[PDB]
């Protein structure tokens, strides 16, 4: 229930998902804070039932860079997990893979790292 | 799609996946060929309109590694791009986070790679 | 040199490191609270002749984690960029291997990110 | 010693090591098939007391990709271990940071794989 709602990253980007009663992860990112074609659906999944001994919930999602104003040509997949309470974050690794050629796909995944909380940062 | 349909990668995994009209991927991972207690849920999103430049087609997908006979209370995601043609391929990157305590979270997160093809390895 | 020199990260790490005029970099690791006892040789490389236009300084080093009091079989490498100023930092990730057998070979890599500061974190 | 003398990559890049007795690694990489203008240093670490129960032996090392004759403003560091024996490899996962803007930091870091062998791959 605690994953349900708004996140925000450290660079003010912007994620709204519904955690399914069963796993699912379903919702829309925004790479900005206010606007309209910067809009992505999203989908992933999450641990439905997570350890109860203060441990992370495990989840993962993806977004793909096409929506119906822009065509990045490139998917983002999250990697983290959920933690709860006063200080509720998600902790993220992300892959953001570009489709190439060939030739240039050693250079096709960039890496990173992104934490979303429930404010907004300064 | 090329991309629907049953993948392989090179270690004895299987996923099928239908690859949707808009860009949205939902299918099954099973980390075992030939266990049925190894199957789980996959969902992602993919390019549904990718550049016609000879480029792959970038996607991503998440598998949360619990199902009826199992949870692992971790997820994996794979971030990539499809390749067609008579050797046809999903090139991946992956990320598994366990959900840790705070103190162990440091080492939540494994990385590696998947090459996935339309016929199993050796 | 803005390289040279104690850079903390943000969990209770420390490194010293020297910056060679043409890029080497030397020092020792210390995974812990001022425990002698885990520090370790570190040894990478630098760009000596950085982009002046704001850049950051890309580097990389590698601690393998044997010392003469513990050997944990694994190595951490960290690729990343110094920046200076007021708020000097290396903004790193990194990969910790550890030596496996063939069958555990998936699971040899994690990975993460460490921000370095000249100060030490609250 | 295994690892000290020559190794290939997947690609057609080269590199030649020496692993010193208490765990240094020196040597040089070469991106191309040929061509001193594509050689560099590099150095790293490597645990000189691996496992003897058929586990790998962890190690890393860095290359800054300035020479007497380019300068990509970039690093690239290796994580991996090496497997002896008559299919002997070393098994890497690879981070390349290049110096950017901050606003460009994001996007700094590329993440891939590279398997080397002791002889030519076609």
């Amino acid at each position: 229930a605690g994953i349900t709602g708004t996140w925000y990253n450290q660079l003010g980007s912007t994620f709204i998902v519904t955690a399914g009663a069963d796993g699912a992860l379903t919702g829309t990112y925004e790479s900005a804070v206010g606007n309209a074609e910067s809009r992505y659906v999203l989908t992933g999944r999450y641990d439905s039932a997570p350890a109860t001994d203060g441990s992370g919930t495990a989840l993962g999602w993806t977004v793909a860079w096409k929506n119906n104003y822009r065509n990045a040509h490139s998917a983002t997949t999250w990697s983290g997990q959920y933690v709860g309470g006063a200080e509720a974050r998600i902790n993220t690794q992300w892959l953001l893979t570009s489709g190439t050629t060939e030739a240039n796909a050693w250079k096709s995944t960039l890496v990173g790292h992104d934490t979303f909380t429930k404010v907004k940062p300064s």
